[PDB]
């Protein structure tokens, strides 16, 4: 059943705490697997070490670059971008983990963990999952960012992992 990976967030080399995720495997195989797969890093490529280079208070946090640190790179584990599964969850609230793309069907590695109901991405982003706990420590993150997205301090995922 559904899996769950963590992220150990970190503020300019500070540990913060710890965010956990159920990624919705019952519903998006293919984008869990992807998201799961970046997190254990077992493809020799993933999340860790990355940072999340665009956050919006009121809206969002947005990762997932591994390659370009700033929203310009980032690929899946199926090649540099994969279709959009489906669009069967909607966007209901903070705490939903959606997918980034840039059009239809390129979806790579990079998403938001949305801090408020974002309807207006259904359809077009694929909600893939939404976090289980530590939703505080979003919260802590999201304070470091701005209007323009930039963030005032250097927020990173310093592990990341399945719990199981």
């Amino acid at each position: 059943v559904n899996p769950t990976v963590f992220f150990d967030i970190a503020v300019d080399g500070e540990p913060l705490g710890r965010v956990s995720f159920e990624l919705f495997a019952d519903k998006v195989p293919k984008t869990a697997e992807n998201f799961r797969a970046l997190s254990t890093g077992e493809k020799g490529f993933g999340y860790k070490g990355s940072c999340f280079h665009r956050i919006i208070p009121g809206f969002m946090c947005q990762g997932g670059d591994f390659t370009r640190h700033n929203g310009t790179g980032g690929k899946s584990i199926y090649g540099e971008k994969f279709e959009d599964e489906n669009f069967i969850l909607k966007h209901t609230g903070p705490g939903i983990l959606t997918m980034a793309n840039a059009g239809p069907n390129t979806n790579g590695s990079q998403f938001f963990i949305c801090t408020a109901k974002t309807e207006w991405l259904d359809g077009k982003h694929v909600v893939f999952g939404k976090v289980k706990e530590g939703m505080n420590i979003v919260e802590a993150m999201e304070r470091f960012g701005s209007r323009n997205g930039k963030t005032s301090k250097k927020i990173t995922i310093a592990d990341c992992g399945q719990l199981e």
